């Protein structure tokens, strides 16, 4: 009656501690009921590995908890996929990146910040890059035990920025007597840690006027953020007299720009711009302009706001006579889209355009067709069926 | 007999400690000998300020040492210039940016670096931005008292990069037992200090293979350098297995690129590119490509190489009969060049062109002529004389 279609596909990322294990499942419907087969990205069948990988009676793929000694790259750091098939044909799921994570040595560090009186301070909880996908800032704590937490109230002396930095407005001599530690949390184990080093501010009292200067000399950077997150664009400059900061956004591919419009969603916290509930349209090149009496400096930031990938094929099914063409159009959403690719019954077609054309249909052209859209973080698939007239 | 010409102008920038003070001189030849006045940016006359600004004995401008309480912007943060004149005419020198810098306390710090075994490590002496113009790396020293200095020998385990970072090739577990400090020099006070924190490397041994990853997620940066310096382009990537690194330069205004040609001048140290004895032509957009068996990653760096401004006029002196044409050619070198302007006996002309033509000389056109070339940071002048026949 109908070829297979996925109901439930496992997600793109399956991250887990060796102490927890994981399970992934795949569901597909069709008539007859499709068979469910676990494969690797290269199409090869996956079987059990005693103690480490198990295909269950109901077709789940299970990774039991395991000793670090028993870690195996080809099991625990591996792209899998689910294959569903019946007599009409086969479809393969989006990529499933299985990543088991063992404990690692890490120590967070807080560089000392020198900050001119009246200017904003930004303390950073430096987390080693090789644990940073899992270990993130949970909160900050001052030397008295006051806890500073993520908050939607941006109008206070203190703000833990969504990106984890501690922002301190309008620093005064009293702010240099306080010290701060950052509490980090491992999202796979739940383990929290408080940085051993006490983060310090030194508050300077310059006598000469100082034109604005940024923390670093580079005048351009790129930033990636995801849709529906609160994206932080820093602008770490200082000056005496205290500077004013204004943000602009360039019209794509031009030398002209518009002042950013601050409102309930797009906020400025001293020099820092926070784009709340981000959407793909917030993408673009931003300009932070900092001026005082003595001069001005400007820095650019290229923001890319990503969105979850998805795809569909127009039409879901078509019945085409012999000798006549079959055409499939991959309709996709999300951002970025790096590649589009096509499959027929679980095997690649050498086509990377969004419209797949089969010029003259034959008997062996029938079956299941798929387009896959991919970027660095994500993949999505759509399936369609070709019947014979 | 002849109009004034500068034998000696002071440098575009005159930075000094309040403890040191400073003195600047102008010398000019001429017959009769030219008098030498000091003027302010706006061409106005500069007079003595007791204990802060004096014309001392032989006519140079003197800023004695002073206490922070005595600081005054009108004296200590000011563009000056030299005005030399006699019977035949007047010339004005290049801008002299005088900046007195009242001493401040500072410390440098070194972040601890996590490095995959076999990869290159780069330790950074982090100098606060408010003193970065005056404080740079002098040397590094380890826990055993071994000292590492700048060297033209790029081939050892260790290299202090020209930009001050400590580079360590091919790190192994042994390298994790050492700790490092940087010694910095303040060029205004002459002071040297050891860093407030020690740097160390944590050598990691990944459980599986790891595609190349960079120190930060930013895909682009900018870098400013000066002609004749050794310019360092970092490419701080790690991978497992240890990756290989290739450098390219984009063809200006295109998507296309060419591999960097390594020779006696342009060198590669592991992943790091060093362009020695830089020239303006080295400017452009560079691409660092990092690969290993599991993947590849790339990052862009926009380099600008400046060149010092200078100017000369052709001819230095010319005697012209009445009603005949007088021509001056302003030859100049440097990068960038934002403005070209002309001056006559210390007064601006409405001429923006490098060639000044006078096609029917009067009595009044006699005197001294100057062309000025400027950018946002720098200026240069040249003088010529017009005598009548
Ligand atoms: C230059 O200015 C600094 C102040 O910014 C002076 O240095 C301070 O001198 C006091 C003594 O009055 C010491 O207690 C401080 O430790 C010094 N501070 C620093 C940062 O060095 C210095 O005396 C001034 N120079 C002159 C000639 O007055
Ligand atoms: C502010 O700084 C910019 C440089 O980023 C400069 O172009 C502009 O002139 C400055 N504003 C004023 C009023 O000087
Ligand atoms: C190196 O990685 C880049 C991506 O940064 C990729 O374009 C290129 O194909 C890779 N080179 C090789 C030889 O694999
Ligand atoms: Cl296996």
């Amino acid at each position: 009656q109908k070829g297979p279609v996925f109901l439930k596909e496992p997600t793109n990322r399956i991250d887990f501690s060796n102490s927890t294990g994981a399970e992934i499942e795949c569901k597909a419907s069709g008539n007859p009921m499709p068979e469910i087969i676990w494969i690797r990205s290269d199409g090869t069948a996956v079987g059990d590995v005693p103690g480490l990988r198990q295909i269950s009676s109901d077709g789940k793929l299970v990774f039991p908890p395991f000793r670090a000694e028993d870690y195996r790259q080809e099991v625990h750091a591996q792209v899998y996929a689910c294959l569903a098939r019946n007599q009409f044909g086969s479809i393969i799921s989006r990529d499933v990146h299985v990543r088991a994570v063992v404990n690692q040595f890490y120590e967070a560090e807080i560089m000392t910040e020198y900050v001119i009186r009246g200017n904003a301070a930004v303390l950073k909880c430096s987390i080693p890059s090789f644990v940073a996908d899992f270990v993130r800032v949970e909160s900050w704590i001052d030397d008295e035990g006051n806890v500073l937490s993520f908050s939607d109230n941006y109008d206070g002396k203190y703000l833990v920025l969504p990106s984890g930095e501690l922002h301190i407005r309008e620093v005064g001599p009293e702010d240099g007597y306080k010290s701060y530690q950052c509490r980090t949390k491992h999202r796979l184990t739940g383990e929290t840690r408080l940085s051993a080093t006490k983060g310090r501010l030194v508050i300077t009292e310059p006598v000469g006027s100082k034109a604005p200067t940024f923390a670093t000399a580079s005048k351009i950077s790129s930033l990636l953020g995801s849709s529906s997150s609160d994206i932080v664009l820093l602008c770490q400059a200082q000056a005496f007299p205290v500077p004013y900061t204004r943000w602009y956004k360039f019209i794509e591919g031009t030398t002209r720009k518009q002042a950013v419009v601050l409102n309930d969603r797009v906020k400025q916290v001293s020099g820092t711009l926070i784009i709340k509930d981000a959407v793909v349209e917030d993408s673009g090149k931003y300009l932070c302009v900092v001026n005082n009496s003595v001069g001005g400096e400007s820095v650019e930031t290229v923001l890319t706001v990503t969105a979850p990938l998805s795809a569909k094929i127009d039409p879901p099914t078509q019945t085409v006579d012999f000798g006549r063409p079959a055409v499939f159009t991959c309709q996709y959403t999300g951002n970025p889209i790096k590649t589009v690719s096509w499959m027929k019954d679980g095997k690649a077609i050498g086509h990377s355009e969004p419209v797949l054309r089969i010029e003259s249909v034959k008997k062996e052209d029938k079956g299941m067709y798929q387009c896959f859209v991919r970027n660095d973080q994500e993949s999505a698939e759509a399936s369609a069926e070709l019947k014979l007239g």
